[PDB]
């Protein structure tokens, strides 16, 4: 059990208990961290226009992601090597997701195997985040493992031909196959739409393009037969000076013309952030850093607590805005 | 008698004399308090365009609220359990309103009975703020008591299906029928326009919808036969990230097409704030926190002093803007 | 002779040598001082678009105010009771204006008589600032004295039916006929366009309306046969929350359609401020507080130094913007 | 070899090792330094819209400046008297440019002769920055020396009829022919388009107009047969309150209608700044202060390190934005 009542409290506690180099690795954005600040600031510029007297006695937060039911439109995003935050790492995370009835996106650079996570969370909704590695044999092996171990989708990260320049990591230096050296050597900078065609042919699993920021790229992902877009700037860790994901979301929703689900990550810290993303047409949002702060506090119980805080904040935001369920969250609730 | 010459001085004095938990309860907004800051910041963005050489020798501040004459378009808003600020609580407040010739809105969660307040301020203009409680029998009893004890209107609060998440109250924990537990258990989250129809049938008293932020909700309140709209975000204590009330006011005034009076609360601290609200079409404004700071300073004399400061600031703002009376305050005085 | 090289240096020195109550009286704006900050901030939002390769070898700063030649479009504005800043007060100021070849506007609430100032600066361009006092006999006497003693215009202040609420003056409490009490008792709040008609009939001297912020009021001043508009918010000391004078200037210039000269005061501290005001169509600007800071430093020599700093800054701003004289300063030099 | 990993680190190190008066001379902008702050802030307002899945395995940074190949669109701008920063001054700078395969613009107020710099960097791409001095004989001699010693262009500075007012230089006081006195006496304030005609007739070398901020001036430079425009506010050291160069660039690119190359300097500190300038139509950018900070750290090795940091940041920005070469950097990558 100190008393942590919002996501910011979990971050402040994590700073107090993590070694500075580990806290800095988790916290940091690219270069001058303009986008890191904007992912949060942009949510505040979108104002809520709540409806009164709707009857919100029995708020229902449940929705579906790529045809699978979830308890809430708030899911765990991929964050590499969770065992740095807590000894149980990804196993703690999947156990919390199982408890909450939400989905976990497992990093393909995890400190737990695809099989181990599936064995720890057999009833959990689980997706695999994938890089198309220079080694296409190990890429293929991960997708086959995901299929065999009951994972329900592939999130292919498309914004990382190279790793971003996070200054604190350079100052501090530095389980399915840790230093930026070895990761940089593994990731293929040549990845093209031809490689998306190869991945689409490799699996019948739903594939989501993670890291799209342009309407024209979203349209190309639909044309390649992908099943969703995760509007993401990689938590502002790749190219600094890109827009906030909440500011780009409306463009992407407009561009895909309802053909695939659109998701958002980047800067989600509060229930009102979730409400604004759904009002602008996202099906669900993903959280990265909040999950790591949960792990740092108390492993599985810490992740469960973070997810329960976001769930309760989202329920209250829905109720106060006059929304009894996610289907009645509409564009007129928000204006910038 | 320290020397307090503006409303901010009263707040700073209240911080110095109140226990931190009580000051924090009064001061706080919801969650990250974005709207709390914006209720004040938004007034500064509206600029005044004063007329010169009008003859403002005999400035007349008097107006009417729902057909009842008042000395100034500045009235006391509902604030629960005033006896926390001063031993005399609501009785101090109503005695000050009687002295000033303005109206008092009594919280239905007051530390003085409807009868006690009416006995302390028999000549005061008095209104009852109402929640539609899960217990409709006690709701009915309050309205009947208001009628019998010479209250002139019902302000039905419509923005509180649940209580907002004020973080300091969670950190500090915690007379007509005190802990958020007991209040949360009393308030009905199922309240709908059907319950407004029931209230409209229950009383011939004028009814004002308190907490409307959307033009479409304002139009529905007119269609239900209500007699006014109080444009309010509950002092930024309910849903955080809603607009400032002064920014929403023009939309609501436009939407009701002169069919009912429109009032404002939220962030009123200065005479120029009152002038801007009337220029944008509000009939009168309500003050919440300033009254509590008055009580904390010196009970009845403190409330009288706060109200006299706002009156004098408003008279000077009117005179310097070329307005001899409230009927000549027009839209051309302000631009954002 | 410390080394003061810009107007801000003179203010910082004045703070160091004046009693706090006197510094605060000079520095202060009305209420929360929003307009005080904006008079300066607004100049920074107007950006300069300099022309290159014009030939600025022999920059000529000279212009005319109401038909009288001046060395530069930078004149001394009225500031009451200059003897608080320096023993020589208004006599020091007029001697500096005589040296510079610019005009002095004498406050009608001066610590030197109209005759004394005329005797100290017989060759100086001198104007009288006038309030229409409740006592019209003493108002008439001031205008007749101005005429007899070789003053070239009347600036009638029209934004002061009452004195503004400057909070520091209230905290600190407190020669042609000192406490706000006595000044408040002297100034007529009934002044109307009828009183402007009376003043226009009283003198053939040029009359400038000082304190106009609306185009419609500027047009009425032209219709009443006045000879100029001084766009002024009284150094942000009257109604707080009015716009910056530089932001209102274009509206007023447009409204008078070239029929009378338009002047500006409020926030002029730098040569680029003068250039921006002339680019937006002002004939000349007036400085209030900078002159008091000059007096506080070294009386006549201090005022001369402040005026010489503004002159040199303005010459450099003209030269770097490609303007050899004031007639070639045009609207295309600035954009907001 | 402290560990400096970005340009800001080099500045902070230079502040620690340079005498305050020298650091202040290098750092300072004109007057209140509004433009100094805006040259940097303006880059942050331009947001990047990266393309994904392009194949950026073999990023090629090479381009051409005025027909000469360079390794990257990042060149060294003219900064007077580099020997104040390091004993080797301009010879250190040209040796670093030779190593990098980029161009050096040599100040005509250098602490090394045109011949000495050419002898130190015989293989380096070298340009001469020129003032048209009151002494046209020495102006002619510099151009003839540039021609003879294998310099490939003249950058004629057109924004300096007089030197800007940098306040710190006034507080601190103070090799082809040091005090502002002697420089002020040398520079001709009469320079006109007639003098540009004279310079165009004097040399067949390409001539770039350095310091243009207006589209109409850019068009006149094209009409006079000049070969490029360097959009520059002289590192915010001349007229304060001009726009940021990145904000003026689109106007200038539009105005010249592809007739000549357009370059930018002012506020370039990061690879994303270079990318934004090229996306808005600049051929290349110049850096001033970063080179001086390199010299202050470790002479030639320090300049090489600064240039290598900008090169690597630019390569990563190109790769993450989906640009394999400079020819595919287009207007759709940026929005303000
Ligand atoms: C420490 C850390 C590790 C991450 N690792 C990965 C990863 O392995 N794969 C991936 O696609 N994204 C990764 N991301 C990006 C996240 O999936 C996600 O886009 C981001 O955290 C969302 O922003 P938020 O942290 O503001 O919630 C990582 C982010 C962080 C902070
Ligand atoms: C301490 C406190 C108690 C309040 N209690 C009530 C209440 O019982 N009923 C109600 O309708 N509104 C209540 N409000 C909201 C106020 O009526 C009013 O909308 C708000 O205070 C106006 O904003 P201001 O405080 O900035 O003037 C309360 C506000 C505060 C700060
Ligand atoms: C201390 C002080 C005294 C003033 N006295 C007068 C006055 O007697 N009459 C008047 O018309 N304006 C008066 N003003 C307003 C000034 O004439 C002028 O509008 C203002 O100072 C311009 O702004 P600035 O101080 O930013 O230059 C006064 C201003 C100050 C600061
Ligand atoms: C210390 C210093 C000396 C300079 N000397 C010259 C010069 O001799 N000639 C010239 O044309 N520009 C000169 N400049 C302006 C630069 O060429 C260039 O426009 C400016 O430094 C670009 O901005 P940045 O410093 O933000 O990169 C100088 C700038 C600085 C900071
Ligand atoms: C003091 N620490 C822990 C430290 N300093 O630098 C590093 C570090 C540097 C590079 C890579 C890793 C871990 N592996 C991966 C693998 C794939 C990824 N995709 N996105 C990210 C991301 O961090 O945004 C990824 C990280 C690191 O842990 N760690
Ligand atoms: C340390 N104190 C005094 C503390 N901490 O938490 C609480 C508290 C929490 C919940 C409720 C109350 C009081 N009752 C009500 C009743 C109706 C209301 N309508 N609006 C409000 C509001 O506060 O905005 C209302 C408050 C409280 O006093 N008090
Ligand atoms: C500690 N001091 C010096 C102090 N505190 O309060 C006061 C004071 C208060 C009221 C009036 C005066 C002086 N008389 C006038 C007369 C006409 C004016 N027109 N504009 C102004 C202005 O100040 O903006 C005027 C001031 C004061 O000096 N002085
Ligand atoms: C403590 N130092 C070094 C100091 N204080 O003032 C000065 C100084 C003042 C004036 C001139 C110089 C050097 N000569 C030149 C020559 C041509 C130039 N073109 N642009 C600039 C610029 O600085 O922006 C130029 C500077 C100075 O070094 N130096």
């Amino acid at each position: 059990m100190p008393r942590l009542i919002c996501i910011n409290d979990y971050e402040q506690h994590a700073k107090s208990v993590l070694p500075k180099s580990i806290y800095d690795y988790y916290r940091s954005g690219a270069n001058d961290e303009e986008t890191l600040a904007d992912n949060i600031a942009a949510f505040s510029r979108w104002k809520l226009y709540p409806r009164m007297l709707r009857n919100v006695a029995e708020t229902d937060l449940s929705t579906s992601v790529l045809g699978q039911r979830v308890s809430m439109p708030i899911c765990v995003g991929a964050t590499a090597m969770q065992r740095m935050a807590h000894v149980d790492g990804e196993l703690a995370t999947v156990r919390a997701c199982q408890s909450l009835g939400t989905g976990m996106m497992l990093s393909s650079w995890a400190t737990s195997s695809i099989e181990e996570v599936a064995e720890a969370g057999p009833e959990a909704l689980r997706w695999l985040q994938l890089y198309i590695y220079k080694d296409r044999e190990v890429t293929k092996k991960l997708v086959r493992q995901a299929e065999k171990m009951g994972y329900k989708a592939i999130f292919v990260t498309v914004d990382t031909p190279y790793l971003g320049n996070r200054l604190d990591d350079v100052r501090n230096r530095f389980k399915n196959f840790g230093l930026a050296a070895y990761v940089a050597k593994a990731i293929d900078p040549s990845i093209s739409w031809e490689d998306i065609k190869w991945l689409r042919r490799l699996t019948s699993l739903p594939i989501v393009a993670k890291g799209i920021l342009r309407g024209d790229d979203a349209r190309e992902a639909v044309k390649h037969g992908l099943n969703g877009i995760l509007v993401s700037n990689h938590g502002a860790r790749q190219l600094d000076g890109v827009p906030a994901t909440i500011d780009v979301l409306p463009e992407i929703v407009e561009a895909v013309e309802g053909k695939v689900e659109v998701f958002l990550d980047g800067g989600v810290r509060k229930g009102t952030d979730v409400l604004k993303a759904l009002a602008l047409g996202a099906k669900a949002v993903f959280v990265g850093r909040p999950i790591v702060w949960g792990l740092a506090f108390q492993g599985e119980k810490g992740v469960q607590d973070v997810l329960e805080i976001l769930k309760e904040e989202f329920r209250l935001a829905m109720a106060l805005s006059g929304c009894q369920n996610v289907k009645v969250i509409d564009k007129t609730l928000v204006r910038k």
